[PDB]
């Protein structure tokens, strides 16, 4: 009873909402008629799996059995076509009930009319055994009518695109890979049908003496050898190679060769387009860094900077972004509030634990300080703090080595200047590339204004010193 | 009388302005000479439709009648060329009056000189019956002069581009589809003319014994069979296949084969370029999400985050953007003032109606509150509100489930903390992925400052509690 | 005397600065040695023009005279090679003086060493008559040494790239067109040299009985027919066609055919890449609008908006951006101060002249008001001003039609509300798509604070009403 | 002893941190077992260099020795295969110790299981001499088993990608060039193996009378001639040319020809994709300027500006950005504090030294003024300062010429207006394109508030004047 209703999985929770959001859709399926199928249920998924396997089997086997074999009266050929057309006739009946994702679940007002207006005629032609009707009522004209079963490609293309739009939502998949697999699966099928058609056309003309089958003397070999030579001819026309020694003499050979060349040329052009779209999406973060550095060196060339400054800015961007493009401010802006706190507790927590003033504080005070740190990268030779300055910023050390006028990683300098609000006494020069965390004086005074209990403690520090 | 003036349709209102803006253009057409055509009128549209149908008919039929048939004295061939060249001679006369969109409507100062300086000579050559003049004054040399009618391609290319620049403004069309249809329509016509030229060249030489027509023994067949073999040869040269058993022996066969190969190669290269430009524009919102997540995981790799935090940020972006790239702030910034209010009345109106304090308010007060809500997404396990905090924000619940230390969809929590301005007492943990609407305390105090009548009501609440 | 110094043209003013900036470079050329050429002067331009014409002539004519003709002792062939190698030997001497744009003008320290370290050996080999030396000292081995003159392609590629980097600065040119013309000019030259090589290889072997020349029986025809057949063979190998009836039998035919196929395949791949890069840059402003609307409809699909709101936002973006992407704020930010004032005096000046209060003002007061107008687009059905509101904004009408609860273009409404600072009395509904200019109350109060003389005038208005 | 530990070079400092960060990794290698190799050490680099040279040698030589020579019992062929398979067996043993960069250094828990689960079976098959075992236990069936040595391509692809991900971090390399060199190196190897396979297949069938070897009569020639003809056949199938006079008759010739055509077609499509991705990254800063100017002229076309204003804005953008796209504000934002000061000391220091008031100041005062200058570009004809204005900004002159109502480069005007805070007396018109540095009055008053010692000096100026 509940197999026709949408179950609660990851896809239904992502496409509807909570569990209560899925219960409303289940009640909506209940508010429809007697037995109405929902297109996200498990019954429709199992049925579409069975039908997709049958469509692949029929669209591979049916041209080969028609074109390369003797008669349509052999006993495995009749049982295979009658039992398959029964299942494709049940797929016509069950499409009156499923409803169309635009969802539509009301019956029979919108489903039946929206199905009759769009896809009923093609499914009706590809469902019924048309050739057996003309055979019972009334021989080589029935082999043309048996190719109406190849209109089951239209409901194959519909049923593949219904699953992929689901499975882009359930999983994380690249769209280029899915689309190029769809293109490869179409190209193989068109080459197979063209290989069957190359031998189908001279067979209806009782093998004229100018066709390739009578020239190469392969009228009475096995069907495998005939299929191999016909597929070689169709693939050499498809990939635009050049076949044979003489130009085609008969009139249906010329036009069908030209049709094969046009279809192969446009399929190969679409394959090149998909391969280019796949290759351009591989190295995006490497490419955007290159474009950004092109703009940087263009800014250098506009103001006519010297060569040493150009080299120095290049070394700075190499040690800053590392050939890798990102923008930390927008990434920290997009995240939520518990996710920003978790990243800072990995990077900035351990350096503040070295400082004796912040170690004894409450954790409600420390986390407000940790959000206002800023990441800075320096060079060997750069003077970090200069003498005679106001000293507004306090620095923590993550990596690198620097000297006061040696301080290794995990240290700190300029701490007492933010408390005394006076002139800096010493000067600091970086010995190598340093990674620092900076705290300004106003960003600390705001947090002192947020907590008056910690404000009393730093007043007792200032009275002692 | 008013057929020469621009009528008032969607295109004229979009390209000029209001109805009064179109009346000024109609008065400008009236201020011109005796009978002056405006290029956006209905007369020019109907005339260009008739002329485009004639150009397609002549550029298809005229090479086939010249190259594959016997004489130019048959009675349907004379009537078809005299009645068509009369219409192409009227198109030369009416171009003195229409005026050129750069508009120009003044006559005959700018129109006549700007037409004589650009396109008069080509239209004059492609208009007049040049071969009949040389035939009356004075035979196989007239078949070369009859191909001057193929310069009607130049005014075909002009008349197609005049409609498409209109119909990009009237309707919403993709530019890649229009441009690739123009390329396909050009490629078919060049292949048709090359198919006629392959048989035209040996005919003027009275079929030498080394040409392909005398080798394949098809001098005296029908014109359909000759056209099919000539088009097969031209298409195999065009798609770069390889033709025949021997290399071409005669000198006009070699150079014209080389010209066909060069023209086909450059047309196929432009087709691959257009197919790539069409494929790259299909999945843009899917691709920009992938580039953004490449930058996100690069930001992860720079600071060397642990694996569980990487997985958690990935799950957050999956449940936030859903594989789909957009930026809500700029989209809400671009819209107008009545359009922003209509979107909020669909999403944020129903949740505020649950709250008993905002239900009895005036609608002028509620809509100022509704603009300042912010959309937030949380995770299972994240603590939404923590104990011991100031509690500046009030939260409404759209989806998801959470627990106080169960609250389903449509609920709210933290409401009394914004009124009391005190410390939060309880803690809230989200059981699953929640979608919340947040209102800060300052964004509500601004709206309380906007309306002093509602400020009195919340004072009566604070005195009772 | 002044022909060796850089003259004052548009390029020199763009690459140096003012006239005084060019005088310093002229004095720098004067501070060099006795006769030193500057690479931006007129002498170097005229000399490079003469040399580029000679290089095109020699690189076209020299393979054909060697491979297809009888002897190198004919009197026009000796005079043409002696007088040309004199000019290519003067180009070796004058490269010791010109100096290299990295500029370098100091002689002979940097110029001579930087020339000897890079390009002296190739120019020395391509300059001197090597084969005549071996002919005087000591026959078919001299035809191989005469192809050392084809190393003049290396200084051709240098002299073309020196002009294009100049002429991208003098004029505005698309880079894709220049680069694809360079590629086409290289491809034609490689096909020409391969056409000469196809006949050069069997000639040194005294025409073996297995080569294509002895099979097709063309040993004793004219040089034009031999060149046409050899170029057809090289082009069919170049465009990957397929030649002849039998596979090549001799060993130098196989490897040189394979070299031709590899060179043609990589040149055709680079041509497809350049054609794609050219096609992608044609419709950029059309494509960015499509990407922006993809993000808009994705924002619609995320919050699950109804269909009528989707249609309404689509109509708004059609009447706002018109299928055309731009961002007015950044464009107005990039411009200078006199350019922003000129655009506003075209668009916003005529509407403010209708208002009687702003007509009698000083022009210093009006232009400060005109910078703070904002462009707004409304829809039919939207209520512009509602009753019971504060009325902070005053609106001017450019296009469209609206009704008070009819006001055509050029009108205004809501003017008295900004002066009285009271509640709006009437309501305005737009009948069609309107284009309005908005002025807020604070943006007008700032300009009233800027000018106290106009502040007295609006006080006399408020006392009368 | 220290050869197995990661040394301190530029790559290790970039991938770990400081010297103390590398010492922790060396202690981590010490904390592992008896002899454990670190994958960034020098031993693994030298070993991978030796193994990559051996893999290139074996994958080139091994098909040619099997397919084109007589027997596998010749004495150089046995010594070359036994001594090479010893080295490929040592590479199997040393992969139990190196540890996998995901790093992993713990043994044998994670290394051995993570190696057995992924790549042990392929390396085991490609390591051992399988054919000699079947030869000792028990002839043409051993030539098929000897091609198991061609599974050494799998550890070649692994060892190339391990170096390139290192050498993208050590040096600055474009990713497109590296990836297209990998593709070319793969394509040459596949064409070589296909050339060996074309002759391998008829040899196992004892040269049937229908194969190409017996048709072209080359059974008993040398191995070089057979290799040249086989490679020509495989390359003509690979580049999709068309081979021979007749279609292939035998069944293994048809299917292997079809496999060659499919492999060549997909490799050529990937080559076109890589060439397009390489060409699109050459002219990025030229292309972004073109896209920006497309948006500019679209903003012009939306508001229907006159032609002279369009020309004037075009001339402004030509003299502003010079066909070259950059954004100075974000570039100055990304840099550090000592790098911003170094650029200003090149450009803005020399112009301020002309002014007599700023020459006698302290250098701590001047550098705070220099950060607040703004770069401006004017046109000929634009009025820079107008009479009757407040005069908030002071201007310095870098280039260009202008007149007061002549001032060359290096001058200044409007200096006294910022000190007097009064109305400007004169008007300035630019004679040509000027480049100016602007200082506002509030940006100077902030620096006067920063330094009270300089504030006393400008008070003594104001009392004298
Ligand atoms: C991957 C392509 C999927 C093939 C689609 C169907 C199953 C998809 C899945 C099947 C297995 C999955 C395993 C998944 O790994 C996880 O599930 C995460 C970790 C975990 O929870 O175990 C990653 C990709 C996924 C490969 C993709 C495919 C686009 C549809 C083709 C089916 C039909 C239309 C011919
Ligand atoms: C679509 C391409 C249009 C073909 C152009 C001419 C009619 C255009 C129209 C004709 C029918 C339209 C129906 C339209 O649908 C609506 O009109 C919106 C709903 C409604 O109001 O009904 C969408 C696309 C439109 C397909 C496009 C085309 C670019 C020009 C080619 C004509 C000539 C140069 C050979
Ligand atoms: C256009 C390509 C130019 C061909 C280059 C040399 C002259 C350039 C000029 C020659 C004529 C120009 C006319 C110019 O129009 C104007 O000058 C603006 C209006 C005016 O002032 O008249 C636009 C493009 C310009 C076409 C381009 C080209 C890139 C270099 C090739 C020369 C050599 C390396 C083979
Ligand atoms: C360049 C490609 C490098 C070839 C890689 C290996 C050495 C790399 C180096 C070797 C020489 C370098 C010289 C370097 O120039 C400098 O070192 C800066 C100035 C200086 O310090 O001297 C620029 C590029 C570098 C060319 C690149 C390449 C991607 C790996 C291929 C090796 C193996 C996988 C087949």
């Amino acid at each position: 009873g509940t197999l026709l209703q949408p179950t609660v999985n990851k896809f239904s929770l992502r496409v509807f909402g909570s569990h209560k959001a899925v219960e409303i859709e289940q009640e909506r399926v209940k508010s429809a008629g007697a037995w109405i199928i929902h297109p996200y249920s498990d019954f429709r998924f199992y049925w579409d799996l069975i039908m997709l396997l049958l469509m692949v089997g029929n669209l591979i086997v049916l041209p080969v059995g028609i074109t390369f074999f003797k008669e349509e009266n052999s006993p495995p050929w009749i049982v295979f076509n009658v039992l398959s057309d029964t299942f494709f006739l049940l797929d016509l009946v069950l499409n009156f009930r499923t409803g169309i994702v635009v969802e539509i679940l009301l019956a029979p007002r919108a489903i039946r009319t929206r199905y009759l207006r769009t896809w009923f005629l093609v499914d009706l032609i590809s469902s019924i055994p048309v050739d057996y009707i003309f055979l019972v009522v009334e021989v080589r004209f029935t082999k043309i009518l048996s190719l109406l079963r190849l209109l089951r490609l239209s409901r194959l293309i519909r049923y593949i695109h219904q699953w992929e739009e689901i499975f882009h939502m359930t999983y994380d998949l690249a769209s280029a890979v899915v689309r190029i697999f769809n293109l490869i699966g179409m190209m193989l099928l068109l080459c197979h049908w063209d290989g069957c058609l190359q031998f189908l056309v001279p067979m209806l003309q009782d093998f004229p003496p100018d066709c390739w089958v009578s020239i190469n003397h392969m009228v009475n070999h096995s069907w495998g050898r005939q299929y191999s030579h016909a597929l070689f001819k169709a693939m050499s026309h498809m990939l635009c190679i050049g076949y044979g020694q003489q130009a085609p003499v008969g009139m249906p050979d010329v036009w069908l060769t030209m049709l094969s060349m046009i279809v192969g040329a446009t399929c190969y052009a679409m394959f090149i387009g998909h391969a280019t779209a796949l290759i351009q999406s591989l190295d995006s973060s490497r490419r955007q860094y290159q474009e950004k550095y092109k703009q940087v060196e263009q800014y250098m060339s506009f103001h006519k900077l010297p060569a040493d400054t150009r080299q120095r800015i290049h070394e700075y961007y190499e040690h800053r972004y590392q050939g890798k493009m990102f923008d930390e401010e927008s990434i920290l802006g997009e995240l939520s509030e518990p996710l920003r706190e978790e990243i800072i507790n990995f990077t900035c927590r351990g350096l503040v634990a070295h400082m004796p003033l912040f170690a004894h504080a409450d954790p409600s005070f420390v986390t407000a300080v940790l959000t206002k740190l800023r990441f800075e990268v320096f060079q060997p030779g750069d003077l970090v703090v200069r003498e005679g300055s106001v000293g507004r910023k306090m620095y923590f050390i993550q990596h690198g080595l620097l000297s006061v006028l040696r301080l290794t990683d995990g240290s700190y300098f300029g701490e007492i200047c933010l408390l005394t609000r006076g002139r800096r006494t010493a000067s600091v020069r970086a010995d190598t590339y340093c990674r620092l965390y900076s705290l300004s004086v106003d960003h600390f005074n705001a947090v002192l204004e947020e907590f008056p209990m910690m404000r009393r403690a730093f007043e007792t520090v200032a009275m002692d010193r």
